[PDB]
This record gives C-alpha cells, sequence and structure tokens, in this order.
C-alpha cells in the first residue's frame, strides 16, 4: 500500500450532519434549505480537505481556485455515492438525510438522483473501496478541466502523481483484475455528466446567492 493511499485516507473529512428541522413539514422547499444547509457545511471541510492533498497548496492561488472552482460539486455528489453504496434505491446525503425515490421527486432532483443511482449501482458491482473512492476524488479535483489554469505544467504533475497512485494500488490489491484501474477511471465521465447537469440546476433555481463562488473559495482558502 503506497503512501499517496495512505494520506488520502487519513485526509478523509470526518462526518457532517444535515439536521434536517423537525418542526418543518417535509416540502420542497425544505429538502433545499437542508442540501443548501449541508453543502455548505461541506465546503468548508472540502477545501481543507484539498490543501493535504499532496502538491495542491503548492498551486498558485488562482490555480487551487479554479481547480475547486471546477470541482466542487463532483467531490460532493461522489462522497453521496459512496455513502449510499450500502442502502437501496437511496442517496445518503448524511447520516441523518437519506432521500428515497418519492422525496427527490418532491424535491424536485429525480432526474438527477437516478443519474446518480446509476453510479450507486455501478460502483456496487464492481465492489468499490474506501481508498479507490478517496484516490478517484483526488483525480477528480486534479482532472476537473479547467478554463483557465496558470501553470498547466505542475497540474498535469499533480494529475499524473494521483494517477500513478491509482494504477500503483490496483496493481497492488486487484491482481484478479489487470483493468481495474481503467474500469474505475471510466466510470468518470458519469460523475462529470451528473455533475454538469446539477450545477446547471444549481443555476436555474438561483442557488448561488449573492457572493460568486470564486471569492467565497478565496475567503476559505485564507
Ligand atoms: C449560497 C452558496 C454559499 N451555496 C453554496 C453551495 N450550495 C449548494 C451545493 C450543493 C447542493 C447539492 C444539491 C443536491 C444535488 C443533487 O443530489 C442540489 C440541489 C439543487 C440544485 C443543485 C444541487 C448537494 C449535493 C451533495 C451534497 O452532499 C450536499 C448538497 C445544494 C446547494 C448552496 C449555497
Amino acid at each position: 500500500y503506497n503512501k499517496i493511499v495512505s494520506h488520502l485516507l487519513v485526509a478523509e473529512p470526518e462526518k457532517i450532519y444535515a439536521m434536517p428541522d423537525p418542526t418543518v413539514p417535509d416540502s420542497d422547499i425544505k429538502a433545499l434549505t437542508t442540501l443548501c444547509d449541508l453543502a455548505d457545511r461541506e465546503l468548508v471541510v472540502i477545501i481543507g480537505w484539498a490543501k493535504h492533498i499532496p502538491g495542491f497548496s503548492t498551486l498558485s492561488l488562482a490555480d487551487q481556485m479554479s481547480l475547486l472552482q471546477s470541482a466542487w460539486m463532483e467531490i460532493l455528489i461522489l462522497g453521496v455515492v459512496y455513502r449510499s453504496l450500502s442502502f437501496e434505491d437511496e442517496l445518503v446525503y448524511a447520516d441523518d438525510y437519506i432521500m428515497d425515490e418519492d422525496q427527490s421527486k418532491l424535491a424536485g432532483l429525480l432526474d438527477l438522483n437516478n443519474a446518480i443511482l446509476q453510479l450507486v449501482k455501478k460502483y456496487k458491482s464492481m465492489k468499490l473501496e474506501k481508498e479507490e473512492f478517496v484516490t478517484l476524488k483526488a483525480i477528480a479535483l486534479a482532472n476537473s478541466d479547467s478554463m483557465h489554469i496558470e501553470d498547466v505544467e505542475a497540474v498535469q504533475k499533480l494529475q499524473d502523481v494521483l494517477h500513478e497512485a491509482l494504477q500503483d494500488y490496483e496493481a497492488g490489491q486487484h491482481m484478479e483484475d489487470p483493468r481495474r484501474a481503467g474500469k474505475m477511471l471510466m466510470t468518470l465521465p458519469l460523475l462529470r455528466q451528473t455533475s454538469t447537469k446539477a450545477v446547471q440546476h444549481f443555476y436555474n433555481i438561483k442557488l448561488e446567492g449573492k457572493v460568486p463562488m470564486h471569492k467565497l473559495f478565496l475567503e476559505m482558502l485564507e
């Protein structure tokens, strides 16, 4: 077991809770408030998590911003997916917040979440392990295709470090399947697809607020 995967496991943020309001009756407005409140608390720990990724904090501050601005929804969704593996037709946003099909219909999220459930179903059949989760998550941040990177070279380096770490691990604990790392990489499109659609929905129903995401990430990064 190599040191990248080992440190990435160590850098996992702790459990966040959504704390839905037991007073408020379940409605479509409730769901968004809960998910909004939970996402904001996750975003704070997601930026701490990034800084422990080897080489991330050596990037320029604009490149740190560009990676997080490109990948934040992918990172949120991957977490939901991983927590959902041992459940059935349900998305585990938090240990205290689980959304089944009817609550997704009510939240206006049915199509999004059915796609997120394809991703869950797919990691189930490959028996996805925590070490692959945290490595795929790190790859998703680094492979996020930002429009404006200052140092293309350093960013490709971080890609290739995390890429090699994934290949390394799979060569290690998965000899039964010499193509498992390639299969892992091939689930990255579905994750970009649902995140692309989720971010678009984020903006359709105007959840961005007043402060643009790039200054929020600048504040959190300092
Ligand atoms: C005002 C500004 C500071 N922001 C920052 C971020 N913020 C936000 C970010 C992400 C969502 C996500 C849902 C669920 C996606 C589908 O399952 C979502 C709901 C509606 C539209 C798009 C996404 C979501 C995903 C994973 C997860 O662990 C938790 C939350 C919701 C809100 C609102 C507040």
